[PDB]
């Protein structure tokens, strides 16, 4: 969908519905933490609207043209077993960037840090509205800086009248109560977005593509529009009663990836153009170790880089990873020092590591997280 960097356009409409819908869906019976979770969020809405369509202008990143559209079986397709060279990290998606940013805003909310954790939550509905965004050509043909398109552009200027402040029900019926069952929040997400994504592919190819009429269009954003409000609802609701009964999505089990999010230091070159790695050691002395290359400029200074590794021992608990590290290698004979200012790790929707750093890395060197 169609946002501007002050927090306004399509995406902050979403999120602003998002918790109309709630504040009218919410049942008497549900616990105050909820409600009054809720309320906070409210406060914060300036924070959340500004997290919401943030992504398309975030500066801070790999210096790439923004593109936010995937084919909804991306996510699945790499998590299958053998259909990828472990040595380089799996690329973003939107379903990924779901998990990542609703994992990092769990974890600041349980600290009180309630204003970075809205604006993380806002930029993971900014993921989930995009894959819920009706557009899967082959061919993209961007019409903005950002790489917005047309059918985002049109449903932008039309924005006010596809609202909705109600998901259809109460919470405490079906649609509500089965977001809660899966106590697995990755597990859910997948199945959960996969299915607004997809019906957003089936709107593409039935009214949303450019060989369509207008009133085809109309429609497309009229409904897909609505799914990502209701979507959105759906996973603020599963915020809020995980960070309200403090619930925890990795609990118990083995984990499959690794999510590095790297802050590199806003200081004058702390970037780096070396090779860069990420490794573990299990309790057991095995050790995997995987290259941190995503397609644009890796580390660049002030940057905040997200890497997904996947294990190749699947039977290993959070527990029996004892060391984790980042390694530079030369890419010349030249001096290209790197300085990361924090690294966190997050495993199974948790983050289990939150390291501040602030160290220059130079030469060959292992830099040792745990
Ligand atoms: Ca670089
Ligand atoms: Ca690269
Ligand atoms: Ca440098
Ligand atoms: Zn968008
Ligand atoms: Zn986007």
């Amino acid at each position: 969908w169609d946002g501007k960097i002050d927090g306004t356009g399509t995406h902050a409409m979403i999120v602003t519905q998002g918790v109309s819908i709630l504040e009218n869906d919410l049942s008497k019976n549900e616990p105050e933490s909820v409600r009054k979770n809720l309320e906070i969020l409210k406060e914060n809405m300036h924070e959340l609207q500004l997290g919401s369509t943030y992504p398309d202008y975030d500066k801070n990143a790999y210096d790439l043209y923004q593109d936010h559209f995937w084919d909804p079986d991306t996510d699945n397709n790499f998590s299958k077993d053998n259909s990828w060279y472990l040595a380089y990290s799996i690329p973003d998606t939107g379903e990924s960037q779901i998990r990542k940013f609703s994992a990092l805003a769990r974890y600041e909310w349980q600290r009180g840090n309630y204003k970075q954790a809205t604006f993380y939550l806002g930029e993971a509905m900014h993921y989930f509205g995009d894959i819920d965004t009706p557009y899967h050509p082959a061919n993209v043909t961007a019409v903005d800086s950002a790489g917005h398109v047309k059918f985002e552009t049109f449903a932008e200027e039309r924005k006010e009248q596809y609202k909705i402040n109600t998901a259809g029900c109460k919470t405490n019926e079906a649609f509500y109560t089965d977001i809660l069952k899966n106590k697995d929040f990755n597990a859910w997400s997948k199945e959960y977005a996969r299915g607004f994504a997809k019906t957003g592919k089936s709107i593409y190819y039935s009214h949303a593509s450019m060989s369509h009429s207008w009133d085809d269009w109309d429609y497309a954003a009229k409904v897909t529009l609505a799914n990502s409000q209701k979507g959105t609802a759906g996973y603020i609701y599963r915020f809020l009663h995980d960070v309200s009964e403090g619930n925890d999505p990795s609990v118990g089990k083995n984990v499959k990836e690794l999510v590095a999010y790297i802050s590199t230091s806003g200081e004058k070159d702390a970037g780096t153009d070396d090779y860069m790695y990420f490794g573990i050691k299990t309790k057991d002395g095995k050790t995997q170790e995987w290259e941190m290359d995503n397609p644009g400029n890796d580390f660049m200074t002030g940057s905040k880089d997200t890497y997904t590794f996947k294990l190749k021992d699947e039977n290993l608990k959070i527990d029996d990873i004892q060391n984790m590290w980042i390694r530079k290698r030369k890419y010349t004979a030249f001096s290209d020092a790197y300085k990361p200012e924090n690294i966190k790790i997050i495993a199974n929707g948790k983050v289990v590591v939150d390291k501040d750093i602030n160290e220059w890395i130079s030469g060959n060197s292992t830099y040792n997280i745990k």
